[PDB]
């Protein structure tokens, strides 16, 4: 009975009408309360971050980045922290092209602006992903060789 909406969502479980009410719960909370003030907003992040591993859809992630983003510029870095983790976890799951372009775009981001996280992910995922014979932006595989 004490479900969380995300905890809902995630079991094999997704309905749309669940999932648009808890959104613009969320959503409307980070409108209101302010970028990084949200709790609400973290879970929905951290739902984000699981469930496009197993279900891929565009649009949902391309909000959960746009949102991530901003969250991190703001000095705000869980959603960006989700962000990462989807990626390493998520590509390792199933490669996509496109999503490793963006991977490694915001890696060499990450690392430009003084953190680790996002490359310590990016390494993880070429420790741990079978994926052979990747393009690797040549200005990441310098920031990997320090590390
Ligand atoms: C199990 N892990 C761990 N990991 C990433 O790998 C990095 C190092 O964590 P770790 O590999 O769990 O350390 P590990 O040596 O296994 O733990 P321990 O030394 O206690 O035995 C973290 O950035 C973490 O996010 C992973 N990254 C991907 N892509 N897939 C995975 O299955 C895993």
């Amino acid at each position: 009975h004490m479900q969380h909406p995300s905890h809902e969502l995630l079991k094999e479980g997704f309905t749309q009408h669940v999932y648009h009410k808890y959104r613009r719960r969320c959503l409307n909370e980070r409108k209101r309360l302010g970028i990084g003030q949200s709790q609400e907003m973290n879970t929905l992040f951290r739902f984000w971050s699981f469930f496009l591993r197993d279900h891929f859809n565009k649009k949902m992630y391309e909000e959960f980045k746009q949102l991530a983003l901003e969250d991190a510029k703001e000095g705000y870095r869980y959603g960006l922290e989700c962000l990462f983790r989807y990626y390493s976890y998520g590509l390792e799951k199933k490669f996509r092209l496109d999503i490793f372009k963006d991977f490694q775009e915001e890696t060499v981001k990450d690392y430009e602006a003084g953190q680790l996280y996002g490359l310590e992910k990016f390494w993880a995922f070429l420790k741990y992903s079978k994926a052979k014979n990747l393009d690797i932006d040549p200005k990441l595989q310098e920031y990997l060789g320090k590390f």
